[PDB]
């Protein structure tokens, strides 16, 4: 009884480790779509990688195509206009790139590059006939356009949306010299959207800030256990990534099941005014405001392990 | 016949894509030994991953076992504390760290850390029945340092140093406030050293300096076709170190065939003095200053086919 998902990242180690994840738990995830978007890769990169990954994928095990389409998302507050997506770098990977597989790409390039990733979300969720959950590991763009545009026929079909992005009683990861580090990337790269996500009543939200995520780091021992298995596909796959945090990969980890962590109702606005804090997630004692449900604590082990046996579906 | 070769590397990207050209190429080359200077990487990382490709393939091909060393150089000026990074990355990718070949390198571990990399390049060239060739892909202190201690009876035993460092009638690629870019970073590191090796009479020299070595680039086409070899362990590895220039892996490709190839013999000096030019190769005026063959203008299709057929020996 896999429950239908829709991944909306934008292209990063982590993000690809969380469609790792998703897609080769068949019995409970049944990935129906994908979309990238142009934020911390180069979407070009971000969605080649995610066909790549998804036909090594099909033909290896049980995993059905899906649309794949690239955002015409646009930046508010673009990111280190430095170094960040590794995208470009997978995409030479060699496990990614065996010709069968790349043939299959190929072949049905074409038929992907002509969706337009916000309106494919929409579809996707809106045609679904059972609900939809949305994994958010990139910024909020794309599910506040939804909201935007179709409002309640769009989050009427939405399970619920697990969102990677925030910093609720911890500092922000964002150190530019015009804020004060209390914002955190996915929600500084479009504050307004995030704004309308987490206000949205109506939409069950379960968020992956930097409090749960900065208890799950990434160790060269654990990464080293994928040494054995390297008969399966996805051990190369992923430890290679990891040899390169795992927010977005314990967010991913809960959608396949809620034992990850507990959650935390609490009340979250967007700062949005262009300050020192722009992009900060802060509570609200706003009457009825919206809870959003914030992940605490993480099964750390019970991730680390859930992962470690993901990567031998194939 | 193969001939005896020792490898004298910093343990970057392209150091260990030329320690498997080497390794690999058993016909010609008969690997006897290797040293990892703390340049550009951390040696402890370069010293593993050196034992962990080791093991790998003496566990796959019939590559048999020798000693690996940790040279006790220092630097004279430092390498860019962001790039010596890459050893740690490669010591958790999964294709180096198979059980049964990190346990056998668990095992003779400790052994090869007693010996001090500058004595054992030493002892290795001096208590060899036949020549060796030294390949050096890293600074030149130990060479230098060999020389300075024993002289001919060192030197006498060396069939040539191939040589990757220097600029001659190209620009450098060391950029620092202080320096004017006609330096290259292997000599920069060690100017000492290296002068020490480029004035020695009575050592044959083949230098690859980036006159050479920029004019073959590895491109994103060339690395994915490791894809189509990914049922070879070396594929998945040469193929992977790059996804995450080739200096290195030419100057490795000439000592497995020297059709790699053409050299000009001129006469380098080093630049030792503080100047802005430190580190820089120039051509001097010195009557019989000894003379280095300096690479020109390589085969880039041989190398490139040399080193994807490379990939295919296990
Ligand atoms: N980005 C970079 N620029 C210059 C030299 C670099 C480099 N990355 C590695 N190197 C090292 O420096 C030498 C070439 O200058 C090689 O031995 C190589 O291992
Ligand atoms: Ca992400
Ligand atoms: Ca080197």
């Amino acid at each position: 009884s896999a429950k239908n998902v829709v991944l909306d990242h934008d292209g990063n180690l982590d993000d690809f480790v969380a469609m790792v994840l998703l897609a080769s738990n068949t019995e409970k995830v049944r990935l129906i779509g994908a979309l990238c978007t142009d934020a911390d890769c180069f979407v070009e990169n971000g969605f080649n990688v995610t066909g790549k990954i998804m036909c090594l994928m099909h033909n290896n095990m049980n995993l059905p195509l899906f649309p794949i389409g690239k955002s015409a998302a646009t930046a508010v507050n673009p990111f280190p206009k430095e170094w960040r997506c590794l995208a470009k770098n997978m995409d030479d990977m060699p496990i990614l790139n065996i010709p069968e597989n790349v043939e299959l790409w190929d072949k049905i390039k074409a038929e992907n590059e002509k969706y337009e990733g916000q309106q494919l979300l929409a579809d996707l969720v809106m045609n679904s006939e059972e609900k939809v959950t949305i994994c958010v590991t990139g910024p909020l763009s794309n599910v506040a356009w939804c909201i935007d545009k179709y409002g309640e026929k769009f989050t009427s079909k939405v399970e619920e949306c697990v969102i990677m992005g925030g910093a609720v009683d911890v500092r922000g990861n964002v150190f530019l010299p015009s804020t004060d580090g209390t914002a955190e990337w996915n929600i500084y790269w479009d504050p307004a959207s995030a704004k309308t996500v987490f206000g949205c009543p109506g939409l069950r939200r379960i968020m992956f800030s930097l409090d749960s995520t900065n208890t799950v780091p990434v160790r060269s021992p654990y990464v080293q256990r994928f040494g054995e298995q390297t008969n399966f596909l996805l051990s190369i796959l992923v430890g290679t990534m990891w040899a390169m945090y795992a927010a977005d990969a314990l967010t991913a980890a809960y959608v396949v099941d809620q034992k990850v962590a507990n959650v935390d109702p609490v009340p979250i606005d967007v700062v949005v005014d262009k300050q020192p804090n722009e992009g900060a997630t802060v509570r609200t004692d706003a009457e009825n405001y919206p809870l959003t449900f914030v992940a605490r604590n993480p099964e750390a082990e019970f991730f680390l392990d859930m992962l470690l046996r993901s990567a031998r579906a194939c």
